[PDB]
């Protein structure tokens, strides 16, 4: 038993909702937050933007000097950093973004990520600005994340499409 609340169920073990993922994490506090980063882990608009304004720009801060450190992400790959005051950790996740040309075979790669924690709340990776379909990445999702995952979609409308056309 956990604290989400509110999500339809859509698999033994992938959840989703219709919600703001800042104002949901704000509120169960998780463990794990997957924020959809680049490879540079500037976290400037869409849901990084987002999460990292929560956070007073602390996220950025972080986030450059492991840039500095380690180097940019690979698409496809990942790294855990600071919840800051949302969450634990923050998982952050590179998906592949359409609008520059990646790969979007690259985006099951992305959420093995996923399957390194027990429970996660999340977006859907590739959607919104990345370019993606977000049908797409919720199909690639179910069939590859076998831990426990909460999607937050941040579209009402989106949401209901997403329900309504699920095999
Ligand atoms: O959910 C997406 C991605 N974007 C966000 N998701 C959740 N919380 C968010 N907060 C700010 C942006 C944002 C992908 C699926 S289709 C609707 C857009
Ligand atoms: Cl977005």
């Amino acid at each position: 038993v956990n604290s989400f609340s509110g999500y339809l169920k859509l698999t033994d073990n992938v959840y989703i909702k219709n919600a703001d993922i800042v104002e949901e994490a704000k509120k169960v506090k998780p463990t794990v937050v997957v924020n959809a980063a680049n490879v540079y882990l500037k976290h400037g608009g869409g849901v990084a933007g987002a999460l990292n304004k929560a956070t007073n720009n602390a996220m950025q801060v972080e986030s450059d000097d492991y840039i500095a450190t380690n180097g940019p992400l690979k698409v496809g790959g990942s790294c855990v950093l600071s919840g800051h005051n949302l969450a634990k950790h923050c998982l952050h996740v590179v998906g592949p973004n359409v609008n520059k040309g990646e790969d979007i075979q690259l985006l099951k790669s992305a959420y093995e990520n996923f399957n390194q924690h027990e429970v996660l709340l999340a977006p859907l990776l590739s959607a919104g600005i990345f370019g993606a379909d977000p049908i797409h990445s919720l199909r690639v999702c179910v069939d590859t994340v076998r831990t426990n995952v909460y999607l937050a979609v941040f579209d009402k409308n989106l949401y209901d499409k997403l329900v309504s056309s699920f095999l």
